[PDB]
């Protein structure tokens, strides 16, 4: 089946990007003219179900080429890649698409494939792109310059996208007048495009072992209830109670940066995570991101990445995944600084300077409880704050 | 011979799901014509004994269709295999059923399966149905998407239940004015459906082998102990002695979940198994369930899983395999704590965790040892409780 951009909700950014190669795809020359030189390799990372195939898919539609693809789970593998590639150059103008690249990224295929990405030009409208889940454990090979070097993040849909979704797919399907689509997704928070797809064909057929002829909303909300429990479920949502937790943990992340002459501006929070360090990635990045190495900015870094812990005990007494995770990186960095600015004497070193930044966040916690109060009660009601309202909000307190 | 609903005893929540086949079955353009997709293929799992074949045999029935069946206990192989999806599809609306598929899901026969399912167009009214008593030695190709998917569990029965069963198979013979099946099914915990079959044949050889022309109440007593012990035996029942055992094993699992601060709320208590997770199968489901890893709500978690397990010791001193089963689960649970809150020192600290969680359950049963015992005498007299009455029990206690 043909898609287009049209079959793809809450993925804006992504399109953006992907603008630039579907006009490159378009007219070549226009490029050429002036000099603009193209990528050779894109790579797509993002959670599962989150719709990566289908933008790959969604590319080609809308500037209309051939699409040669292979999948890395099929994974004779170097004649395989062999003839792929030979495809593509009769046809020029055309697309390469490479599924599940860390299945293969033994030793032969891959060998095959570097060579192939350096004898092709790229001048004549060819491009290559791969999809992926777990893109810190490919082979650093791939990843040099004039092979793979653009990289794209996907993101799990909030609710505004979530509502967006539901309507692409129930557009060809018959409802009744009492079905509100935006309270159906406010009360899905955690699904994916591929969860709601499923849950759209779950109410569909509650409506036709009665025999009826349109979808009402009773039917849709004893679908949501068939997905989560039992032998067969294939979906998770966030609880009520487990909400609560969430919300506490990312506002003391925004709190303590607040405070710290040192600390970053805060743009965005949500209970979604948005960014690739909210998902867990590296992607093969120094973890120092600045030109200068000093004492004062470095400990004020420090004590911003413990601020979802200390909350969690202040509040809870508890602890969670996040906050582990949070701790391990908080380690790393405190080992390199120890190296930086002056055996077993080091790791005690190391011990002090993380045991003393988390004593210093606790206490920040507990001076400003009043005004965490507040952005949680906030922040369980509309999901996100962002924009000049998150201005205004943190200027009225503080 | 002929069977349609009203030869099935103790399933209501079977019939409940099979009714969407056996409307699709009777008119597949009700769900056409709304884009409803029903699943390819439907697994039934369940104890020897309970039923399997009578509920597939019997959705025919509800629905005249042709019914075209293979057994794998008697696997030339893929040859077979193509000719019953050939039959199928020229009499489009039918049934295909395989009967133990667990003993073929050597190889060949195998990868013809596979072919077939994907070669038929279910739009025309094309169901495949399988049984087994193995869940968990099965292939997992056989339970991807577009095969496989939909699975439904048979339990065995319940007083009700039994009572049932027996009205069924003696509906054609006469009975005398003194027979009460009523007591009869009091006396069979631990019976199946094929267990009461075999019982009703015995008892009316007894009155056979005098002459009679009816069946006495002493002649359906008598036929119970000759069912149960001598050379050729068949049937075991539960024994008083061994229905207190069982009884303080499951009222040790509700009132530890009632006590702890994150445990789950219980909704039927019984000495009869009715749950996937009662039967011991885990179905290749992941075991944790939630969208967010805490660890006391895990802490917690694991108290109530060796509840059962710690009121065995204090009131009898003994162990059983249910006990030694639940110990099992927990130790797994252990380990993955470890690895994602924080080779031989690893081992110390699971076996640390579980022995901490053993010893909190212990204390929790010595301070509610008169609200246990309570449980435990309501118990013994009915066999079940749930409903509002459970709920005023345990309202009325603690
Ligand atoms: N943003 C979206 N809008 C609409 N449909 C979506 C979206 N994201 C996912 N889907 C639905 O999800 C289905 C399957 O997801 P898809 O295979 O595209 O995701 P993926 O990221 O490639 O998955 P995986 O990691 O499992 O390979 C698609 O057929 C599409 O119907
Ligand atoms: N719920 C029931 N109601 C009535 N009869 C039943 C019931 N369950 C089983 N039986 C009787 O059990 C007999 C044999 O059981 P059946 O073969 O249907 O079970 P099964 O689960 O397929 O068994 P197995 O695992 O041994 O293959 C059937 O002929 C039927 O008479
Ligand atoms: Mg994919
Ligand atoms: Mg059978
Ligand atoms: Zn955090
Ligand atoms: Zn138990």
């Amino acid at each position: 089946k043909r898609v287009t951009f049209k079959d793809v909700g809450g993925a804006e950014e992504a399109i953006e990007e992907l603008k630039e190669v579907v006009e490159f795809l378009k007219d070549p020359s226009k490029f050429n003219r002036i000099g603009a030189r193209m990528p050779k390799g894109i790579l797509l990372v993002g959670p599962p179900g989150t719709g990566k195939t289908l933008l790959a898919r969604a590319v080609a539609g809308e500037a209309n080429v051939p699409f040669f693809h292979i999948s890395g789970s099929d994974f004779v593998g170097a004649a395989r890649v062999r003839d792929l590639f030979a495809q593509a150059k009769a046809h020029a103008p055309s697309i390469v698409f490479i599924d599940e690249i860390d299945a293969v990224g033994r030793e032969q295929t891959l060998n095959q494939l570097l060579v192939e990405m350096d004898g092709f030009d790229s001048k004549e409208g060819i491009i290559v792109m791969a999809a992926t889940n777990r893109p810190d454990i490919l082979d650093p090979a791939l990843l040099r310059p004039g092979r793979f070097d653009k990289k794209i993040v996907v993101d799990p849909p909030d609710m505004l996208g979530r509502k967006k979704i539901l309507e692409i797919h129930t557009r060809n399907k018959p409802l009744a007048e009492d079905v509100n689509l935006e309270i159906i997704a406010k009360r899905t928070p955690g699904f994916v495009g591929a969860d709601l797809e499923n849950l759209v064909n779950e109410a569909a057929l509650l409506a036709a072992r009665e025999g009826r002829d349109k979808i009402t909303m009773k039917d849709f909300e004893e679908a949501i209830d068939r997905v989560i429990a039992g032998p067969a479920r294939k979906s998770l949502l966030i609880s009520p109670a487990e909400k609560r937790i969430i919300a506490y943990h990312e506002a003391g992340h925004a709190v303590v940066s607040t405070v710290v002459p040192n600390g970053e501006p805060v743009h965005r929070i949500s209970i979604i995570p948005r960014g690739y360090k909210a998902l867990g990635y590296t992607l093969h990045l120094p973890e120092e991101d600045k030109y200068l190495v000093s004492r004062n900015e470095l400990l004020d870094k420090l004590t911003a990445l413990l601020g979802g812990r200390a909350a969690e005990e202040v509040v809870f007494g508890d602890v969670t995944s996040g906050a582990a995770n949070d701790i391990e990186r908080a380690t790393e960095i405190a080992r390199n600084m120890v190296s930086q600015l002056g055996a077993s004497k080091i790791d005690e070193e190391v011990k002090k300077i993380v045991t003393n930044s988390y004593e210093r966040a606790k206490e920040i916690i507990r001076k400003y409880r009043k005004q965490l109060d507040n952005i949680v009660e906030i922040l369980l009601e509309k999901e996100t704050i962002e924009g000049d309202e998150l201005r205004r909000i943190l200027s009225e307190e503080f």
